[PDB]
């Protein structure tokens, strides 16, 4: 059947993307109902990014200072609002292509689809994960601010991310659709420490469960370990600690196979201590931490009634 | 910054995805103008799949024997014709969401975006490359036939692939939108095998250039080798030879980096001889053959006006 990291079909999100222009700075905005959400720094000037006083800058701006465009049609702005680090532009027209949407804040280790846009036009879509240090290993160039991260559940598009900035390490940071930054970051061009980026342990365990189902099982031991002992070893090897919520997520895969979560944890604990030493798991010498138990269950090959 | 295997936005393709049902078997269909394209084995029963007489089966089929549904709306089939391995169903309505499009036959080593659909409804989008043996290492389940692969240039959607079946090895095969299969395969449940799967070397060279872009160069040498010598060494391993066209495609990468293409070839040549099996930490991270030079160029910052 094959395993592939998949983004959700972006057609619903592409219908809410508009161009927001302020001065000579143009970047993307999210048009839902009669509100357009965009990053704050559209109002910023070149010299005023080290420590912008956004509230003072916003007052000097007016409604006609913002140009919102959706294709050949231009949208008229009736008001501007600052919700944390996100600018809310009320327009005179509701988006007819507005889908059933809800705003969600995701936890580290979860995945979502990113629609990278430039000048208001969608350019590409990719799947990524929220790193434990609240960064994302995305692919963004200058002008990609305003791109949104999302997940589609049935018919409801659950928006969870908006891109703002790129850190010096090369990773990217942003806010939820309510303007609150993921992690201890601010939208200022000043030195900011992201913190150590640990490996998503729950996704690695799901990867190991996928390997066991597909036949890769050289790395298994009959031993079981306590959660405390595994968490101690995991942090010594820069693995994110395993919580009760992570174990609950791993429940379906552990039941589909015969391996208890702490049984698999003992296998991974000895894996970390000894290394892979020439052996490969699922065809790679490295482990995957951005493939979720959701992804494994939906894409795994099943038995065949003959 | 940041490199990610990105797929083209699937909105334009999403608007052409319909559900084609013949008897009890249901597949996906591509609705362009007043014609719906779908795999022809939709007319097959549970039997008639080991060795089908597609001409005989389709001659017995009637126009009302096909049920085409787009959302809740159901389209009437006014005509049916066979184009090689693909069924062309003329419907009573031209698709109003039809984009500017053309039918393209890709070459091995090139990439495109797959929109996986089930029951005519889009489910996920991922990027993949045509393997040297004309197979696809995709993620497909039963009922995914009719899913299409595409590339987007401006507003023109270049359809290049429609998924049909899965080989016992787990890889997938399909046809162009003209019904002609990619590879020596046929749409029959018979014993078929793909050719030797080799590494698309021009893509790994592009991957190495991206690693240089990210600031990692501790696996390069200052040596240069001729193309003929590299190809002999490369062909001894399971690597495809470099054509002059491949070098020309790699030219922009060399210009942006200052590393000669043959310089990078010698670096790869030395790595292979020293035992880069693709089974070590440095081999499994540097050996990626599904990231084209265009992807590296399209995700890089060019000359920067300061
Ligand atoms: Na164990
Ligand atoms: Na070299």
């Amino acid at each position: 059947s094959g395993f592939r990291k998949m983004a959700f079909p972006s057609g619903k999100v592409e219908g809410c993307m508009v161009q927001v222009t302020c001065g000579t700075t143009t970047l993307n905005g999210l048009w839902l109902d009669d509100v357009v959400y965009c990053p704050r720094h559209v109002i910023c000037t070149s010299e005023d990014m080290l420590n912008p006083n956004y509230e003072d800058l916003l007052i000097r701006k007016s409604n006609h200072n913002f140009l919102v465009q959706a294709g050949n049609v231009q949208l008229r702005v009736i008001g501007h609002s600052m919700q944390n680090c996100v600018l809310k532009l009320k327009v005179d027209t509701a988006n007819p292509k507005t889908p059933k949407y809800k705003f969600v804040r995701i936890q580290p280790g979860q995945t979502f689809s990113v629609l990278a846009c430039y000048n208001g036009s969608p350019s590409g879509v990719y799947q990524c994960a929220m790193r434990p240090n609240f960064t994302i290993k995305g692919s963004f160039l200058n002008g990609s601010a305003g791109s949104v991260g999302f997940n589609i559940d049935y018919d409801c598009v659950s928006f969870c991310y908006m891109h703002h900035m790129e850190l010096p390490t090369g990773v990217h940071a942003g806010t939820d659709l309510e303007g609150n930054f993921y992690g201890p970051f601010v939208d200022r061009q000043t030195a900011q420490a992201a913190g150590t980026d640990t490996t998503i342990t729950v996704n690695v365990l799901a990867w190991l469960y996928a390997a066991v189902i597909n036949g890769d099982r050289w790395f298994l031991n009959r031993f079981t370990t306590t959660l405390n002992d595994f968490n101690l070893v995991a942090m010594k090897y820069n693995y994110e600690p395993l919580t009760q919520d992570h174990v609950d997520i791993l429940g379906p895969l552990s039941a589909q196979t015969g391996i208890a979560v702490l049984d698999m944890c003992a296998s991974l604990k000895e894996l970390l201590q000894n290394g892979m030493n020439g052996r490969t798991i699922l065809g790679s010498a490295l482990l995957e931490d951005e493939f979720t138990p959701f992804d494994v269950v939906r894409q795994c090959a099943t038995v065949r009634l003959q």
